[PDB]
């Protein structure tokens, strides 16, 4: 049943994975954890391969090493990283300490190319399509990114684009820098819009250098908050601090854009909106005339349910550990 794992050690780390994995490579490394690219001679497909750093050694790290687990399991679509295998050196529970993730390996991310490349209106239609249809297949399992940034954006040199880890906050909407603790998927629609943004100028939208500068960054186009966006705000520090600002009109979108595709700019319009309640949706984006070249309503998957009832529950390290190890033997491979 178990495999033959050889041991080898890469940069000031250890990876210890099955025979079939070979050729490692480091790719990048961070406080998540060590990528390793290696050929899968089981399928003849470029893999990467994830070491976690240090899983279980907090209650914070246990839950979020099983959250990740869990996570990449559920997602089974082109748009969204998903899990290819994951395996464990370790024969028993007791000796469970190290939790490898394989994915399809992509060779870039979507910071590798903005840069190199101020994309064309097409190139930026195809890029923004593929992250609004896995982001509805995601929003549709009640999961939120929370942190979507073109370095969270893997391509291949076929331009095909997946979504991973489902500055910072230059992507963050303005309620999760208000410290709004009931903002809702619309989040992730904001980052969008500033990714979009910057693919179309070449430029970071709002590269703000603090928490304060980077609202009055968005503040400066967006305009500030009207009478009826303010009446949704229970804190009254946050108002303290907005009602007292000077008052920013709206900008033209189409003069800020200009020389931009009007379809885009329309579509920027619905995507960077104060109020969140008013923010188009991932669903409704994909119907904008702006991707009529790419929109298939028969072809934009939703997922299936997701259990997150794990998420307000209070455990022990070995409880975490040992969901965790359940995860790993439970699992089944997608289909060749
Ligand atoms: C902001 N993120 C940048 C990339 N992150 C990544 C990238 C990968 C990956 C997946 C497929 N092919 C190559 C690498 C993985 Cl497995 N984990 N984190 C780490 C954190
Ligand atoms: F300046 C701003 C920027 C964003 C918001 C906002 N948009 N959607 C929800 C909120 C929000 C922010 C803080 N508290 C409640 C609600 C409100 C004021
Ligand atoms: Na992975």
């Amino acid at each position: 049943e178990r495999p033959t794992f050889y041991r080898q050690e890469l940069n000031k780390t250890i990876w210890e994975v099955p025979e079939r994995y070979q050729n490692l490579s480091p790719v990048g490394s961070g406080a998540y954890g060590s990528v390793c690219a290696a050929f899968d001679t089981k399928t003849g497909l470029r893999v990467a391969v994830k070491k976690l750093s240090r899983p279980f050694q907090s209650i914070i790290h246990a839950k979020r090493t099983y959250r990740e687990l869990r996570l990449l399991k559920h997602m089974k679509h082109e748009n969204v990283i998903g899990l290819l295998d994951v395996f464990t050196p370790a024969r028993s529970l007791e000796e469970f300490n190290d939790v490898y993730l394989v994915t399809h390996l992509m060779g870039a991310d979507l910071n590798n190319i903005v840069k190199c490349q101020k994309l064309t209106d097409d190139h930026v239609q195809f890029l923004i399509y593929q992250i609004l249809r896995g982001l509805k297949y995601i929003h549709s399992a009640d999961i939120i990114h929370r942190d979507l940034k073109p370095s969270n954006l893997a391509v291949n040199e076929d331009c095909e684009l997946k979504i991973l880890d489902f500055a910072t906050r230059w992507y963050r909407a303005p309620e999760i820098m208000l410290n709004w603790m009931h903002y809702n998927q619309t989040v992730d629609i904001w980052s969008v819009g500033c990714i979009m943004a910057e693919l179309l100028t070449g430029r970071t939208l709002f590269p703000g250098t603090d928490h304060i500068d980077q609202l009055k960054l968005i503040l400066r186009l967006v305009g500030t908050p009207g009478a009826e966006l303010l009446k949704k705000i229970s804190s009254e520090s946050a108002r303290n601090y907005i009602q007292s600002l000077t008052q920013m009109p709206k900008m033209n979108f189409a003069n800020v854009f200009i020389g931009a595709n009007p379809l885009a700019v329309d579509l920027l319009e619905k995507m960077l909106v104060l109020d969140s309640d008013k923010r188009i949706t991932a669903a409704q984006a994909l119907a904008h005339a702006y991707f009529a070249q790419y929109h298939d309503p028969d072809d934009e998957p939703v997922a299936d349910p997701y259990d997150q009832s794990f998420e307000s529950r209070d455990l022990l390290i070995d409880e975490w550990k040992s969901l965790t190890y359940d995860e790993v033997i439970s699992f089944v491979p997608p289909p060749l």
